[PDB]
């Protein structure tokens, strides 16, 4: 009912055609300035603008389990996005032109007369609500350049995902692709899923995106198919990028001066390689910008996970980090050779998303190149696929050089060493204990001296604790790999960790006594 | 059967007589050197000496729920302690002379011929076992100068208590009273409780101690009655001292570079004043030695508590800090004016007991003075008496100067401030919330700016969070008192905290960016 634009035929092939035509032509450029009312507005004024639930998308669909509400122009959202409604039966799309009557400005200093003849103006994005609460809490949100977020049955929006990433870690500056348009298929009566088509535009790449989002009871499953058309040479391309935050946690705690024991939207990076090996990579908050590439030939799955769901580990009631979802990327086709990038930015608090994970194809991207990637996104804790063997539970790092449970109190340890504790749960650990669980530790630098295997009754797991001794002053990052091998065969997933030793002068403890 | 000494009449009045006679005479002095085998022995050799369970005390008592095994001379235990067995029916005590046949040395380099004619040699102490395991795990242990420890139904020996404390915090050195002798009443068949009489001797004080220890299903209750006779002038006297450990926890974490999130045998000091006010004093690990005296007129109860029983907060499998008991002291009579001392020593790990709490009578101790104190000791988590009002759950301290849940990530907070978060649970907090919970915060120095009251669903409690601003450069310790007052009346127990601000030059955050 809110779609008043001209009727035009639309399809996925049609969407690919305009994306190809857009790549063949010059870039539109930076967004033009917004009207003076929106351009100069208070952040509190923008938050007072509420979309009209009576004028929401699919409001005339009887017995509906979904509802869509659009956002408003303003703040950092300067790119106008056009929304269309397309009938699934007859492939005709009608443009939903922006009108001031679609919003209630309330306590906003908007004149509303400058937005009267502003049909060219669009929206900042959209959010989708579920059946029990069709206008209160959204399960799927598409806000920003290309960022989109979804929630599990606990709601509590956590990490975000984008449609593309360009030059994430290169000598050049970051380029942010924009979702310039959206096509919404009309939701069927009593339908959990819905389909939305997105047109991605950027200064060096254009793409056609198709999203099939299923809002299940305990998870949100998104089927993403894209067709990228390169406009210029791209030195770094990221497929299905993941944006999250990691400030502190069960890791090296160099930022722990806060009332919250752990602050992170995600604590680990789990990878399912083509050969079938599961890799656990805990996230880090390094002092310097870090980029890590993990070579893969056909990744069966990867993503950032929030495996710590206990509230007492976070002690946050405004963010609810324990209720935040975990994102898992499941490719549908063979993606070929490439690397899973992982960029970690230093951070102080929780207002900056410093974790970026994406898939980078091995082949260099040139002008006129074409790409097609299909993958499934799972937005929930406890991702659908996990390692059948023993799984890493936590990665605790601390002082070493002393017997466990007998840390000296009158003095610091004489020899400086770093102690790493890794907890393994699941698999056949209790069966392999009588035969002998032998941990295999590979270190780029240094040596592991006090390798101990201990059993933890409350978690029904085994802890592998070792002390790392530098034996060098190169201060270069140290790569560690751990996996449990009982009968000459792996019984646990690989534990991948990047450790940054302190300076040689800082490899000691100062004591006032 | 193991008592072969001469029969002598013994009673509590008789024990008080020899304590009075001992005070009237000069001190025995430092213990004489042990035989060469025990004097020069390996720590591993001493641990190889095992007492004979067949020759244990009360071995001839049919249908017994208790068993007593003695310790051996060696290591820091250089004071010989004489053990006696006294029949409750006929008050006759027989001395249990030390014999080499009472121990199995096994892997010990002890000649055993030098200990043949060594009846004058005694024991380092004794331990008491319960009915299900009469020779494996002890519930009550008396090892050391005057230290004695007891366990709850989780076992896992934690904090210790002594019979007396002399000059705990004074310009002079520490003086350790010694339990020079022990009288054991024969345990009745099928009796949970047992009575042991102790003679305390020291360079400046002598005392007669009577212990009535009940080993209940979930707790150990000790009835302690003492009669102290001062031999010299004592400048500081401690009644029912408590010795514990506090390295890290939900507090100022200046020692947190370890795999264990919290290391402490006790986290708070709970006091029940004569007027009926409950005070919660979280323990601290200060950089410098600290002594605090809390004036009381008739203390109804005090002790060190371990209220955090969750394993995930400690992550220790060798110490099991979550299973350690809490000690509560319940005076039986009016103790009069005095102060509850609390000495905190700086510590690095967990091998040093740096928390000492004791009751100091107001009146100065002179030569020839007489004292008599009766109190009950409870050795279990969740002490029998707690505040009927709201109780403090945790005391989290961290960075301030920013809105909660929106800590800046690209930069540090502009203004330095310390944020204190106190969680209150129980009482009538949910009923007083509609009326308005007003927190009353008293600060010796500085001001509280951002006082916020928030509700925590998972713990069903309310968090009082405030930011402390220095407004001074005196770097002196800051005393804070908090209690919730809704209708002009207190609805929560008082929260007492001692905070040490950093140096004025250190009241800032350094950023590499």
């Amino acid at each position: 009912d809110i779609a008043d634009g001209q009727t035009q035929r639309f399809d996925f092939s049609i969407l690919q055609s305009m994306a190809h035509d857009l790549a063949q032509t010059a870039w539109r450029g930076a967004p033009r300035p917004l009207p003076d009312t929106l351009a100069t507005m208070t952040p509190q004024a923008y938050n007072s603008i509420q979309y009209d639930a009576e004028k929401s998308l699919w409001h005339n669909v009887e017995n509906r389990q979904l509802d869509a509400q659009f956002f408003h122009m303003g703040m950092g959202f300067r790119r106008r996005v056009r929304m269309f409604s397309v009938d699934p039966a007859t492939h005709l799309a009608r443009e939903i032109h922006f009108r001031p009557e679609l919003f209630k400005y309330n306590d906003a200093g908007v004149d509303t007369k400058q937005l009267e003849g502003q049909s060219d103006l669009g929206f900042a994005g959209f959010r989708v609500f579920k059946a029990p609460e069709l206008a209160r809490r959204d399960v799927v949100s598409f806000l920003g350049a290309s960022y989109f977020r979804a929630v599990d049955d606990t709601y509590q929006y956590g990490l975000s995902a984008r449609g593309l990433a360009i030059d994430t870690y290169t000598d050049s500056k970051e380029e942010f692709p924009d979702f310039t348009a959206f096509w919404f298929d009309t939701v069927k009566p009593g339908a959990t899923t819905f389909t939305v088509y997105a047109l991605l535009d950027s200064a060096s790449i254009t793409g056609a995106y198709k999203f099939t989002i299923h809002c299940e009871k305990s998870q949100v499953i998104m089927d993403v198919e894209n067709h990228l058309y390169a406009r210029k040479d791209i030195k770094q391309l990221g497929i299905a990028p993941m944006t999250s935050m990691f400030s502190c946690g069960t890791n090296e705690r160099r930022m722990c001066d806060t009332i919250h024991p752990q602050i992170h939207d995600s604590d680990r990076l789990s990878m399912w390689r083509g050969n079938g090996e599961w890799i656990c990579r805990p996230l880090n908050n390094p002092q310097k910008l870090q980029f890590n590439a993990y070579t893969d030939n056909n990744p069966k799955g990867f993503g950032l996970l929030q495996l710590d769901r206990d509230f007492s580990h976070y002690q946050d009631i405004m963010g609810w980090y324990n209720k935040r979802p975990s994102l898992w990327v499941e490719p549908r086709n063979k993606w070929g050779k490439g690397t899973i990038g992982l960029m970690e930015i230093p951070t102080t608090g929780e207002t900056l998303d410093n974790i970026v994970c994406f898939w980078q194809p091995e082949k260099a991207v040139k002008a006129g190149d074409e790409f097609a990637f299909q993958y499934r996104l799972y937005w929930s804790a406890q991702p659908p696929v996990h390692c059948p063997l023993a799984r890493v539970m936590a990665t605790r790092t601390g002082m070493g050089g002393f017997s466990e449970g007998w840390a000296p109190g009158e003095h610091y340890p004489e020899k400086w060493a770093r102690r790493f504790a890794v907890d393994f749960v699941g698999g056949d650990l209790k069966a392999a204990a009588p035969k002998g669980i032998e941990p295999v530790i590979t270190l780029s630098s240094g040596e592991a001296k006090q390798i101990e295997i201990l059993y933890i009754e409350p978690i029904d797991g085994y802890r592998i604790q070792f002390d790392w001794y530098p034996t060098s002053d190169s201060t270069d990052p140290v790569d560690m790999r751990m996996y449990l091998r009982c009968q000459g065969d792996a019984i646990s997933e690989t534990w991948l960790y990047q450790y940054f030793p302190p300076a040689p002068d800082k490899r000691q403890y100062v004591d006032d006594r």
